[PDB]
């Protein structure tokens, strides 16, 4: 049962310390990570309402010039499909995904979801060979299916995720009923210190984070030293209230957790929820020693692997 959040910093809210960090409003930071661009749009008209300040770098033109244009004008070949894919009232975790061409090498990956009457559009560069087929997940199901018990399933799952991603460290972090956690399986680069069997306090993943991770199953920090980029305007004009960014992997990470990562020597972090009968059972928690952007198709593969593992855990715990 999480505490109510305090206002964010840009609404004059308090600075976040170790005494009050269960109240940080981590879903509404008003800013994104700088490896991509974000726009928000009205869900019926398509009118562009908010843009990240770096939008020109990715889109080829200025925020001041794109704001107020409609997606029917800007994205004539995707706007109908996007509308159809995310009708009003659909789940905020449902996504639309398209690949677009741009001035530069590779393409732009476009990911869109709906929160209330607002469409949230994320653009991130992707290379062409950075395609992942459905075989990656398909072939991986095999070793997960043959694991004979829960711990063997956890060990195969961390090894499969490390093989798919190349991450330096991949853990399965399981929550206890008091919300403390334990690393129950770990695949890691030879010579990295082991976290296997280590337990952590509940405060390391505070209650409002555990709530958010029950609904939006994947989040990441691509570069634990990168400054966030503001959305402008920072509040959603539809509501004159903060924009919920829980559903956007580009959402800026809590500064408090960015510090926690830098203290562990982590350059890039990503985790996928394992949700069992609607409760958060644990996380697939990954680190890399340097900044790294896992490509969008691999992320989506990992999400699916989390849902598959959640079912296999749920099967075995009933035994
Ligand atoms: C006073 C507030 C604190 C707190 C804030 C906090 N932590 C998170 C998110 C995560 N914490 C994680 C914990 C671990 N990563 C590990 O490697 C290990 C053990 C080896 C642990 C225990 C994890 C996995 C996450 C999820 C995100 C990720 O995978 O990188 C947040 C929310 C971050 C966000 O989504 O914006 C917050 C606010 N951590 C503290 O320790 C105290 C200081």
């Amino acid at each position: 049962d999480p505490l109510p959040f305090f206002p964010p910093l840009y609404l004059g809210g308090p600075e976040i310390t170790t005494e009050n960090c269960e109240r940080e409003p981590i879903h509404i930071p008003g800013s994104i990570q700088p490896h991509g661009a974000l726009l928000t749009a009205d869900g019926h008209s398509g009118e562009v309402l908010q843009m990240s300040l770096n939008a020109a770098t990715f889109l080829g033109q200025e925020p001041t010039v794109l704001r107020g244009q409609t997606l029917a004008a800007l994205l004539p070949e995707q706007w109908p499909a996007l509308q159809a894919a995310l009708p009003p009232g659909c789940p905020d975790a449902l996504q639309y995904r398209a690949t677009l061409d741009w001035p530069a090498a590779g393409h732009l990956s476009l990911t869109v979801h709906r929160v209330g009457e607002l469409l949230i559009l994320e653009f991130e560069p992707t290379e062409a060979w950075d395609s992942t087929g459905p075989h990656a997940l398909r072939n991986a199901m095999f070793a997960l299916e043959s694991a004979p018990n829960l711990r063997a399933l956890a060990e195969v799952a961390t090894q499969t995720v490390r093989e798919l991603t190349g991450f330096d460290r991949v853990m399965l972090y399981k929550f206890a009923p008091d919300a403390t956690g334990e690393v129950i399986a770990e695949a890691r680069r030879e010579g990295l210190h082991a976290f296997l069997g280590h337990r952590f306090p509940a405060s390391d993943i505070p209650a409002q984070a555990r709530a958010l991770y029950t609904r939006h199953l994947l989040r990441l920090t691509a570069d634990t030293r990168a400054a966030a980029v503001p959305l402008d305007p920072v509040l959603n004009p539809q509501t004159n209230a903060p924009t919920p960014l829980g559903g956007a992997v580009l959402r800026a990470t809590s500064p408090m957790h960015m510090q926690y990562l830098r203290n562990m020597g982590v350059g890039s972090s990503l985790s996928v929820s394992v949700v069992v009968g609607g409760q958060l059972w644990g996380l697939i928690a990954c680190h890399h020693q340097t900044p790294y952007v896992l490509p969008p198709d691999l992320r989506t593969t990992l999400e699916s692997l989390g849902r598959l593992l959640s079912l296999q855990v749920q099967v075995k715990e009933a035994h």
